[PDB]
């Protein structure tokens, strides 16, 4: 390939995180390109490069750019370095108390761009979740992780591995809650389990505390039984672009939201 380099041109100089495939550095690629590196603990070699073939096929600005790699053992998959670390972190620390819809809406839109892309490219995520999400300057997010958790699990796919670009919809929903609660895990209080049996019974998550009606109905209409009910994320993206013209025109911030 034309993405491989050599093993000298990389320096690892931070670890950001460790996982049971192996960890993630801050390091430079050719002493002068901040990177984040990513190394296979020696998964199958097979099953760890699986993610590096696919990001070499995608191709978008929301979606965390492949930059070269290590094929051999020990193997390096090289992206663009995101500053913020995973959206979940973002949410959780110092800067979540200063987020506000305006913020939060404005990443999700984003997000929906980059599934948007991913839907017209006919690809499924099927992990897409605020912990998947990564953040740089300026609030840019996006979609990483390219490589299963029930409560961010449509019912249909998580029953009967029937995964579909809809049921990323439906984990999309899921992640507007993270967006809006600031990165609480959702269902509050329900083990798996009781998630799931309430699921199907018909229960979603209500309203967040000062998230408007109109988007928590956005939520509501991702968790459709039916998932070709369910909007495209062409549809999200928009909705999101557009929000506070067309849906919340006199909108006001309050202590959270
Ligand atoms: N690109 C990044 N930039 C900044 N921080 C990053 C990352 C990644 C990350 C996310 N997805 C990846 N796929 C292949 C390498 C790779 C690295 N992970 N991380 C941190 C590791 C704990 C969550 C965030």
């Amino acid at each position: 390939d034309a993405w491989e380099i050599p093993r000298e041109s990389l320096r690892l100089e931070v670890k950001l995180g460790q996982g049971c495939f192996g960890e993630v550095w801050m390091g430079t690629w050719n002493g002068t390109t901040r990177v984040a590196i990513k190394t296979l603990k020696p998964m199958s070699p097979e099953a760890f490069l699986q993610e590096a073939q696919v990001m070499k096929k995608l191709r978008h600005e929301k979606l965390v750019q492949l930059y070269a790699v290590v094929s051999e053992e020990p193997i390096y998959i090289v992206t663009e370095y995101m500053s913020k670390g995973s959206l979940l972190d973002f949410l959780k620390g110092e800067m979540g108390k200063y987020l506000r819809l305006p913020q939060l809406v404005d990443m999700a839109a984003q997000i929906a761009s980059g599934m948007a892309y991913v839907e017209r490219m006919n690809y499924v995520h099927r992990d897409l979740r605020a912990a998947n999400i990564l953040v740089g300057e300026n609030l840019v997010c996006k979609v990483a992780d390219f490589g299963f958790p029930i409560k961010w699990t449509a019912p249909e796919a998580a029953l009967y591995g029937r995964f579909t670009i809809k049921s990323d919809v439906w984990s999309f929903g899921i992640l507007l809650t993270e967006l809006t609660t600031k990165g609480r895990v959702p269902y509050p209080g329900m083990v798996n389990r009781e998630v799931l049996d309430q699921v199907e019974r018909g229960y979603r998550m209500p309203c967040p505390p000062e998230c408007p009606e109109s988007l928590h109905d956005l939520m509501c209409q991702c968790w459709r039984k039916d998932p070709e009910e369910r909007p495209t994320f062409e549809y999200l993206q928009a909705f999101l672009e557009d929000y506070f013209t067309s849906t919340e025109p006199q909108y006001q911030p309050g202590e959270n939201l």
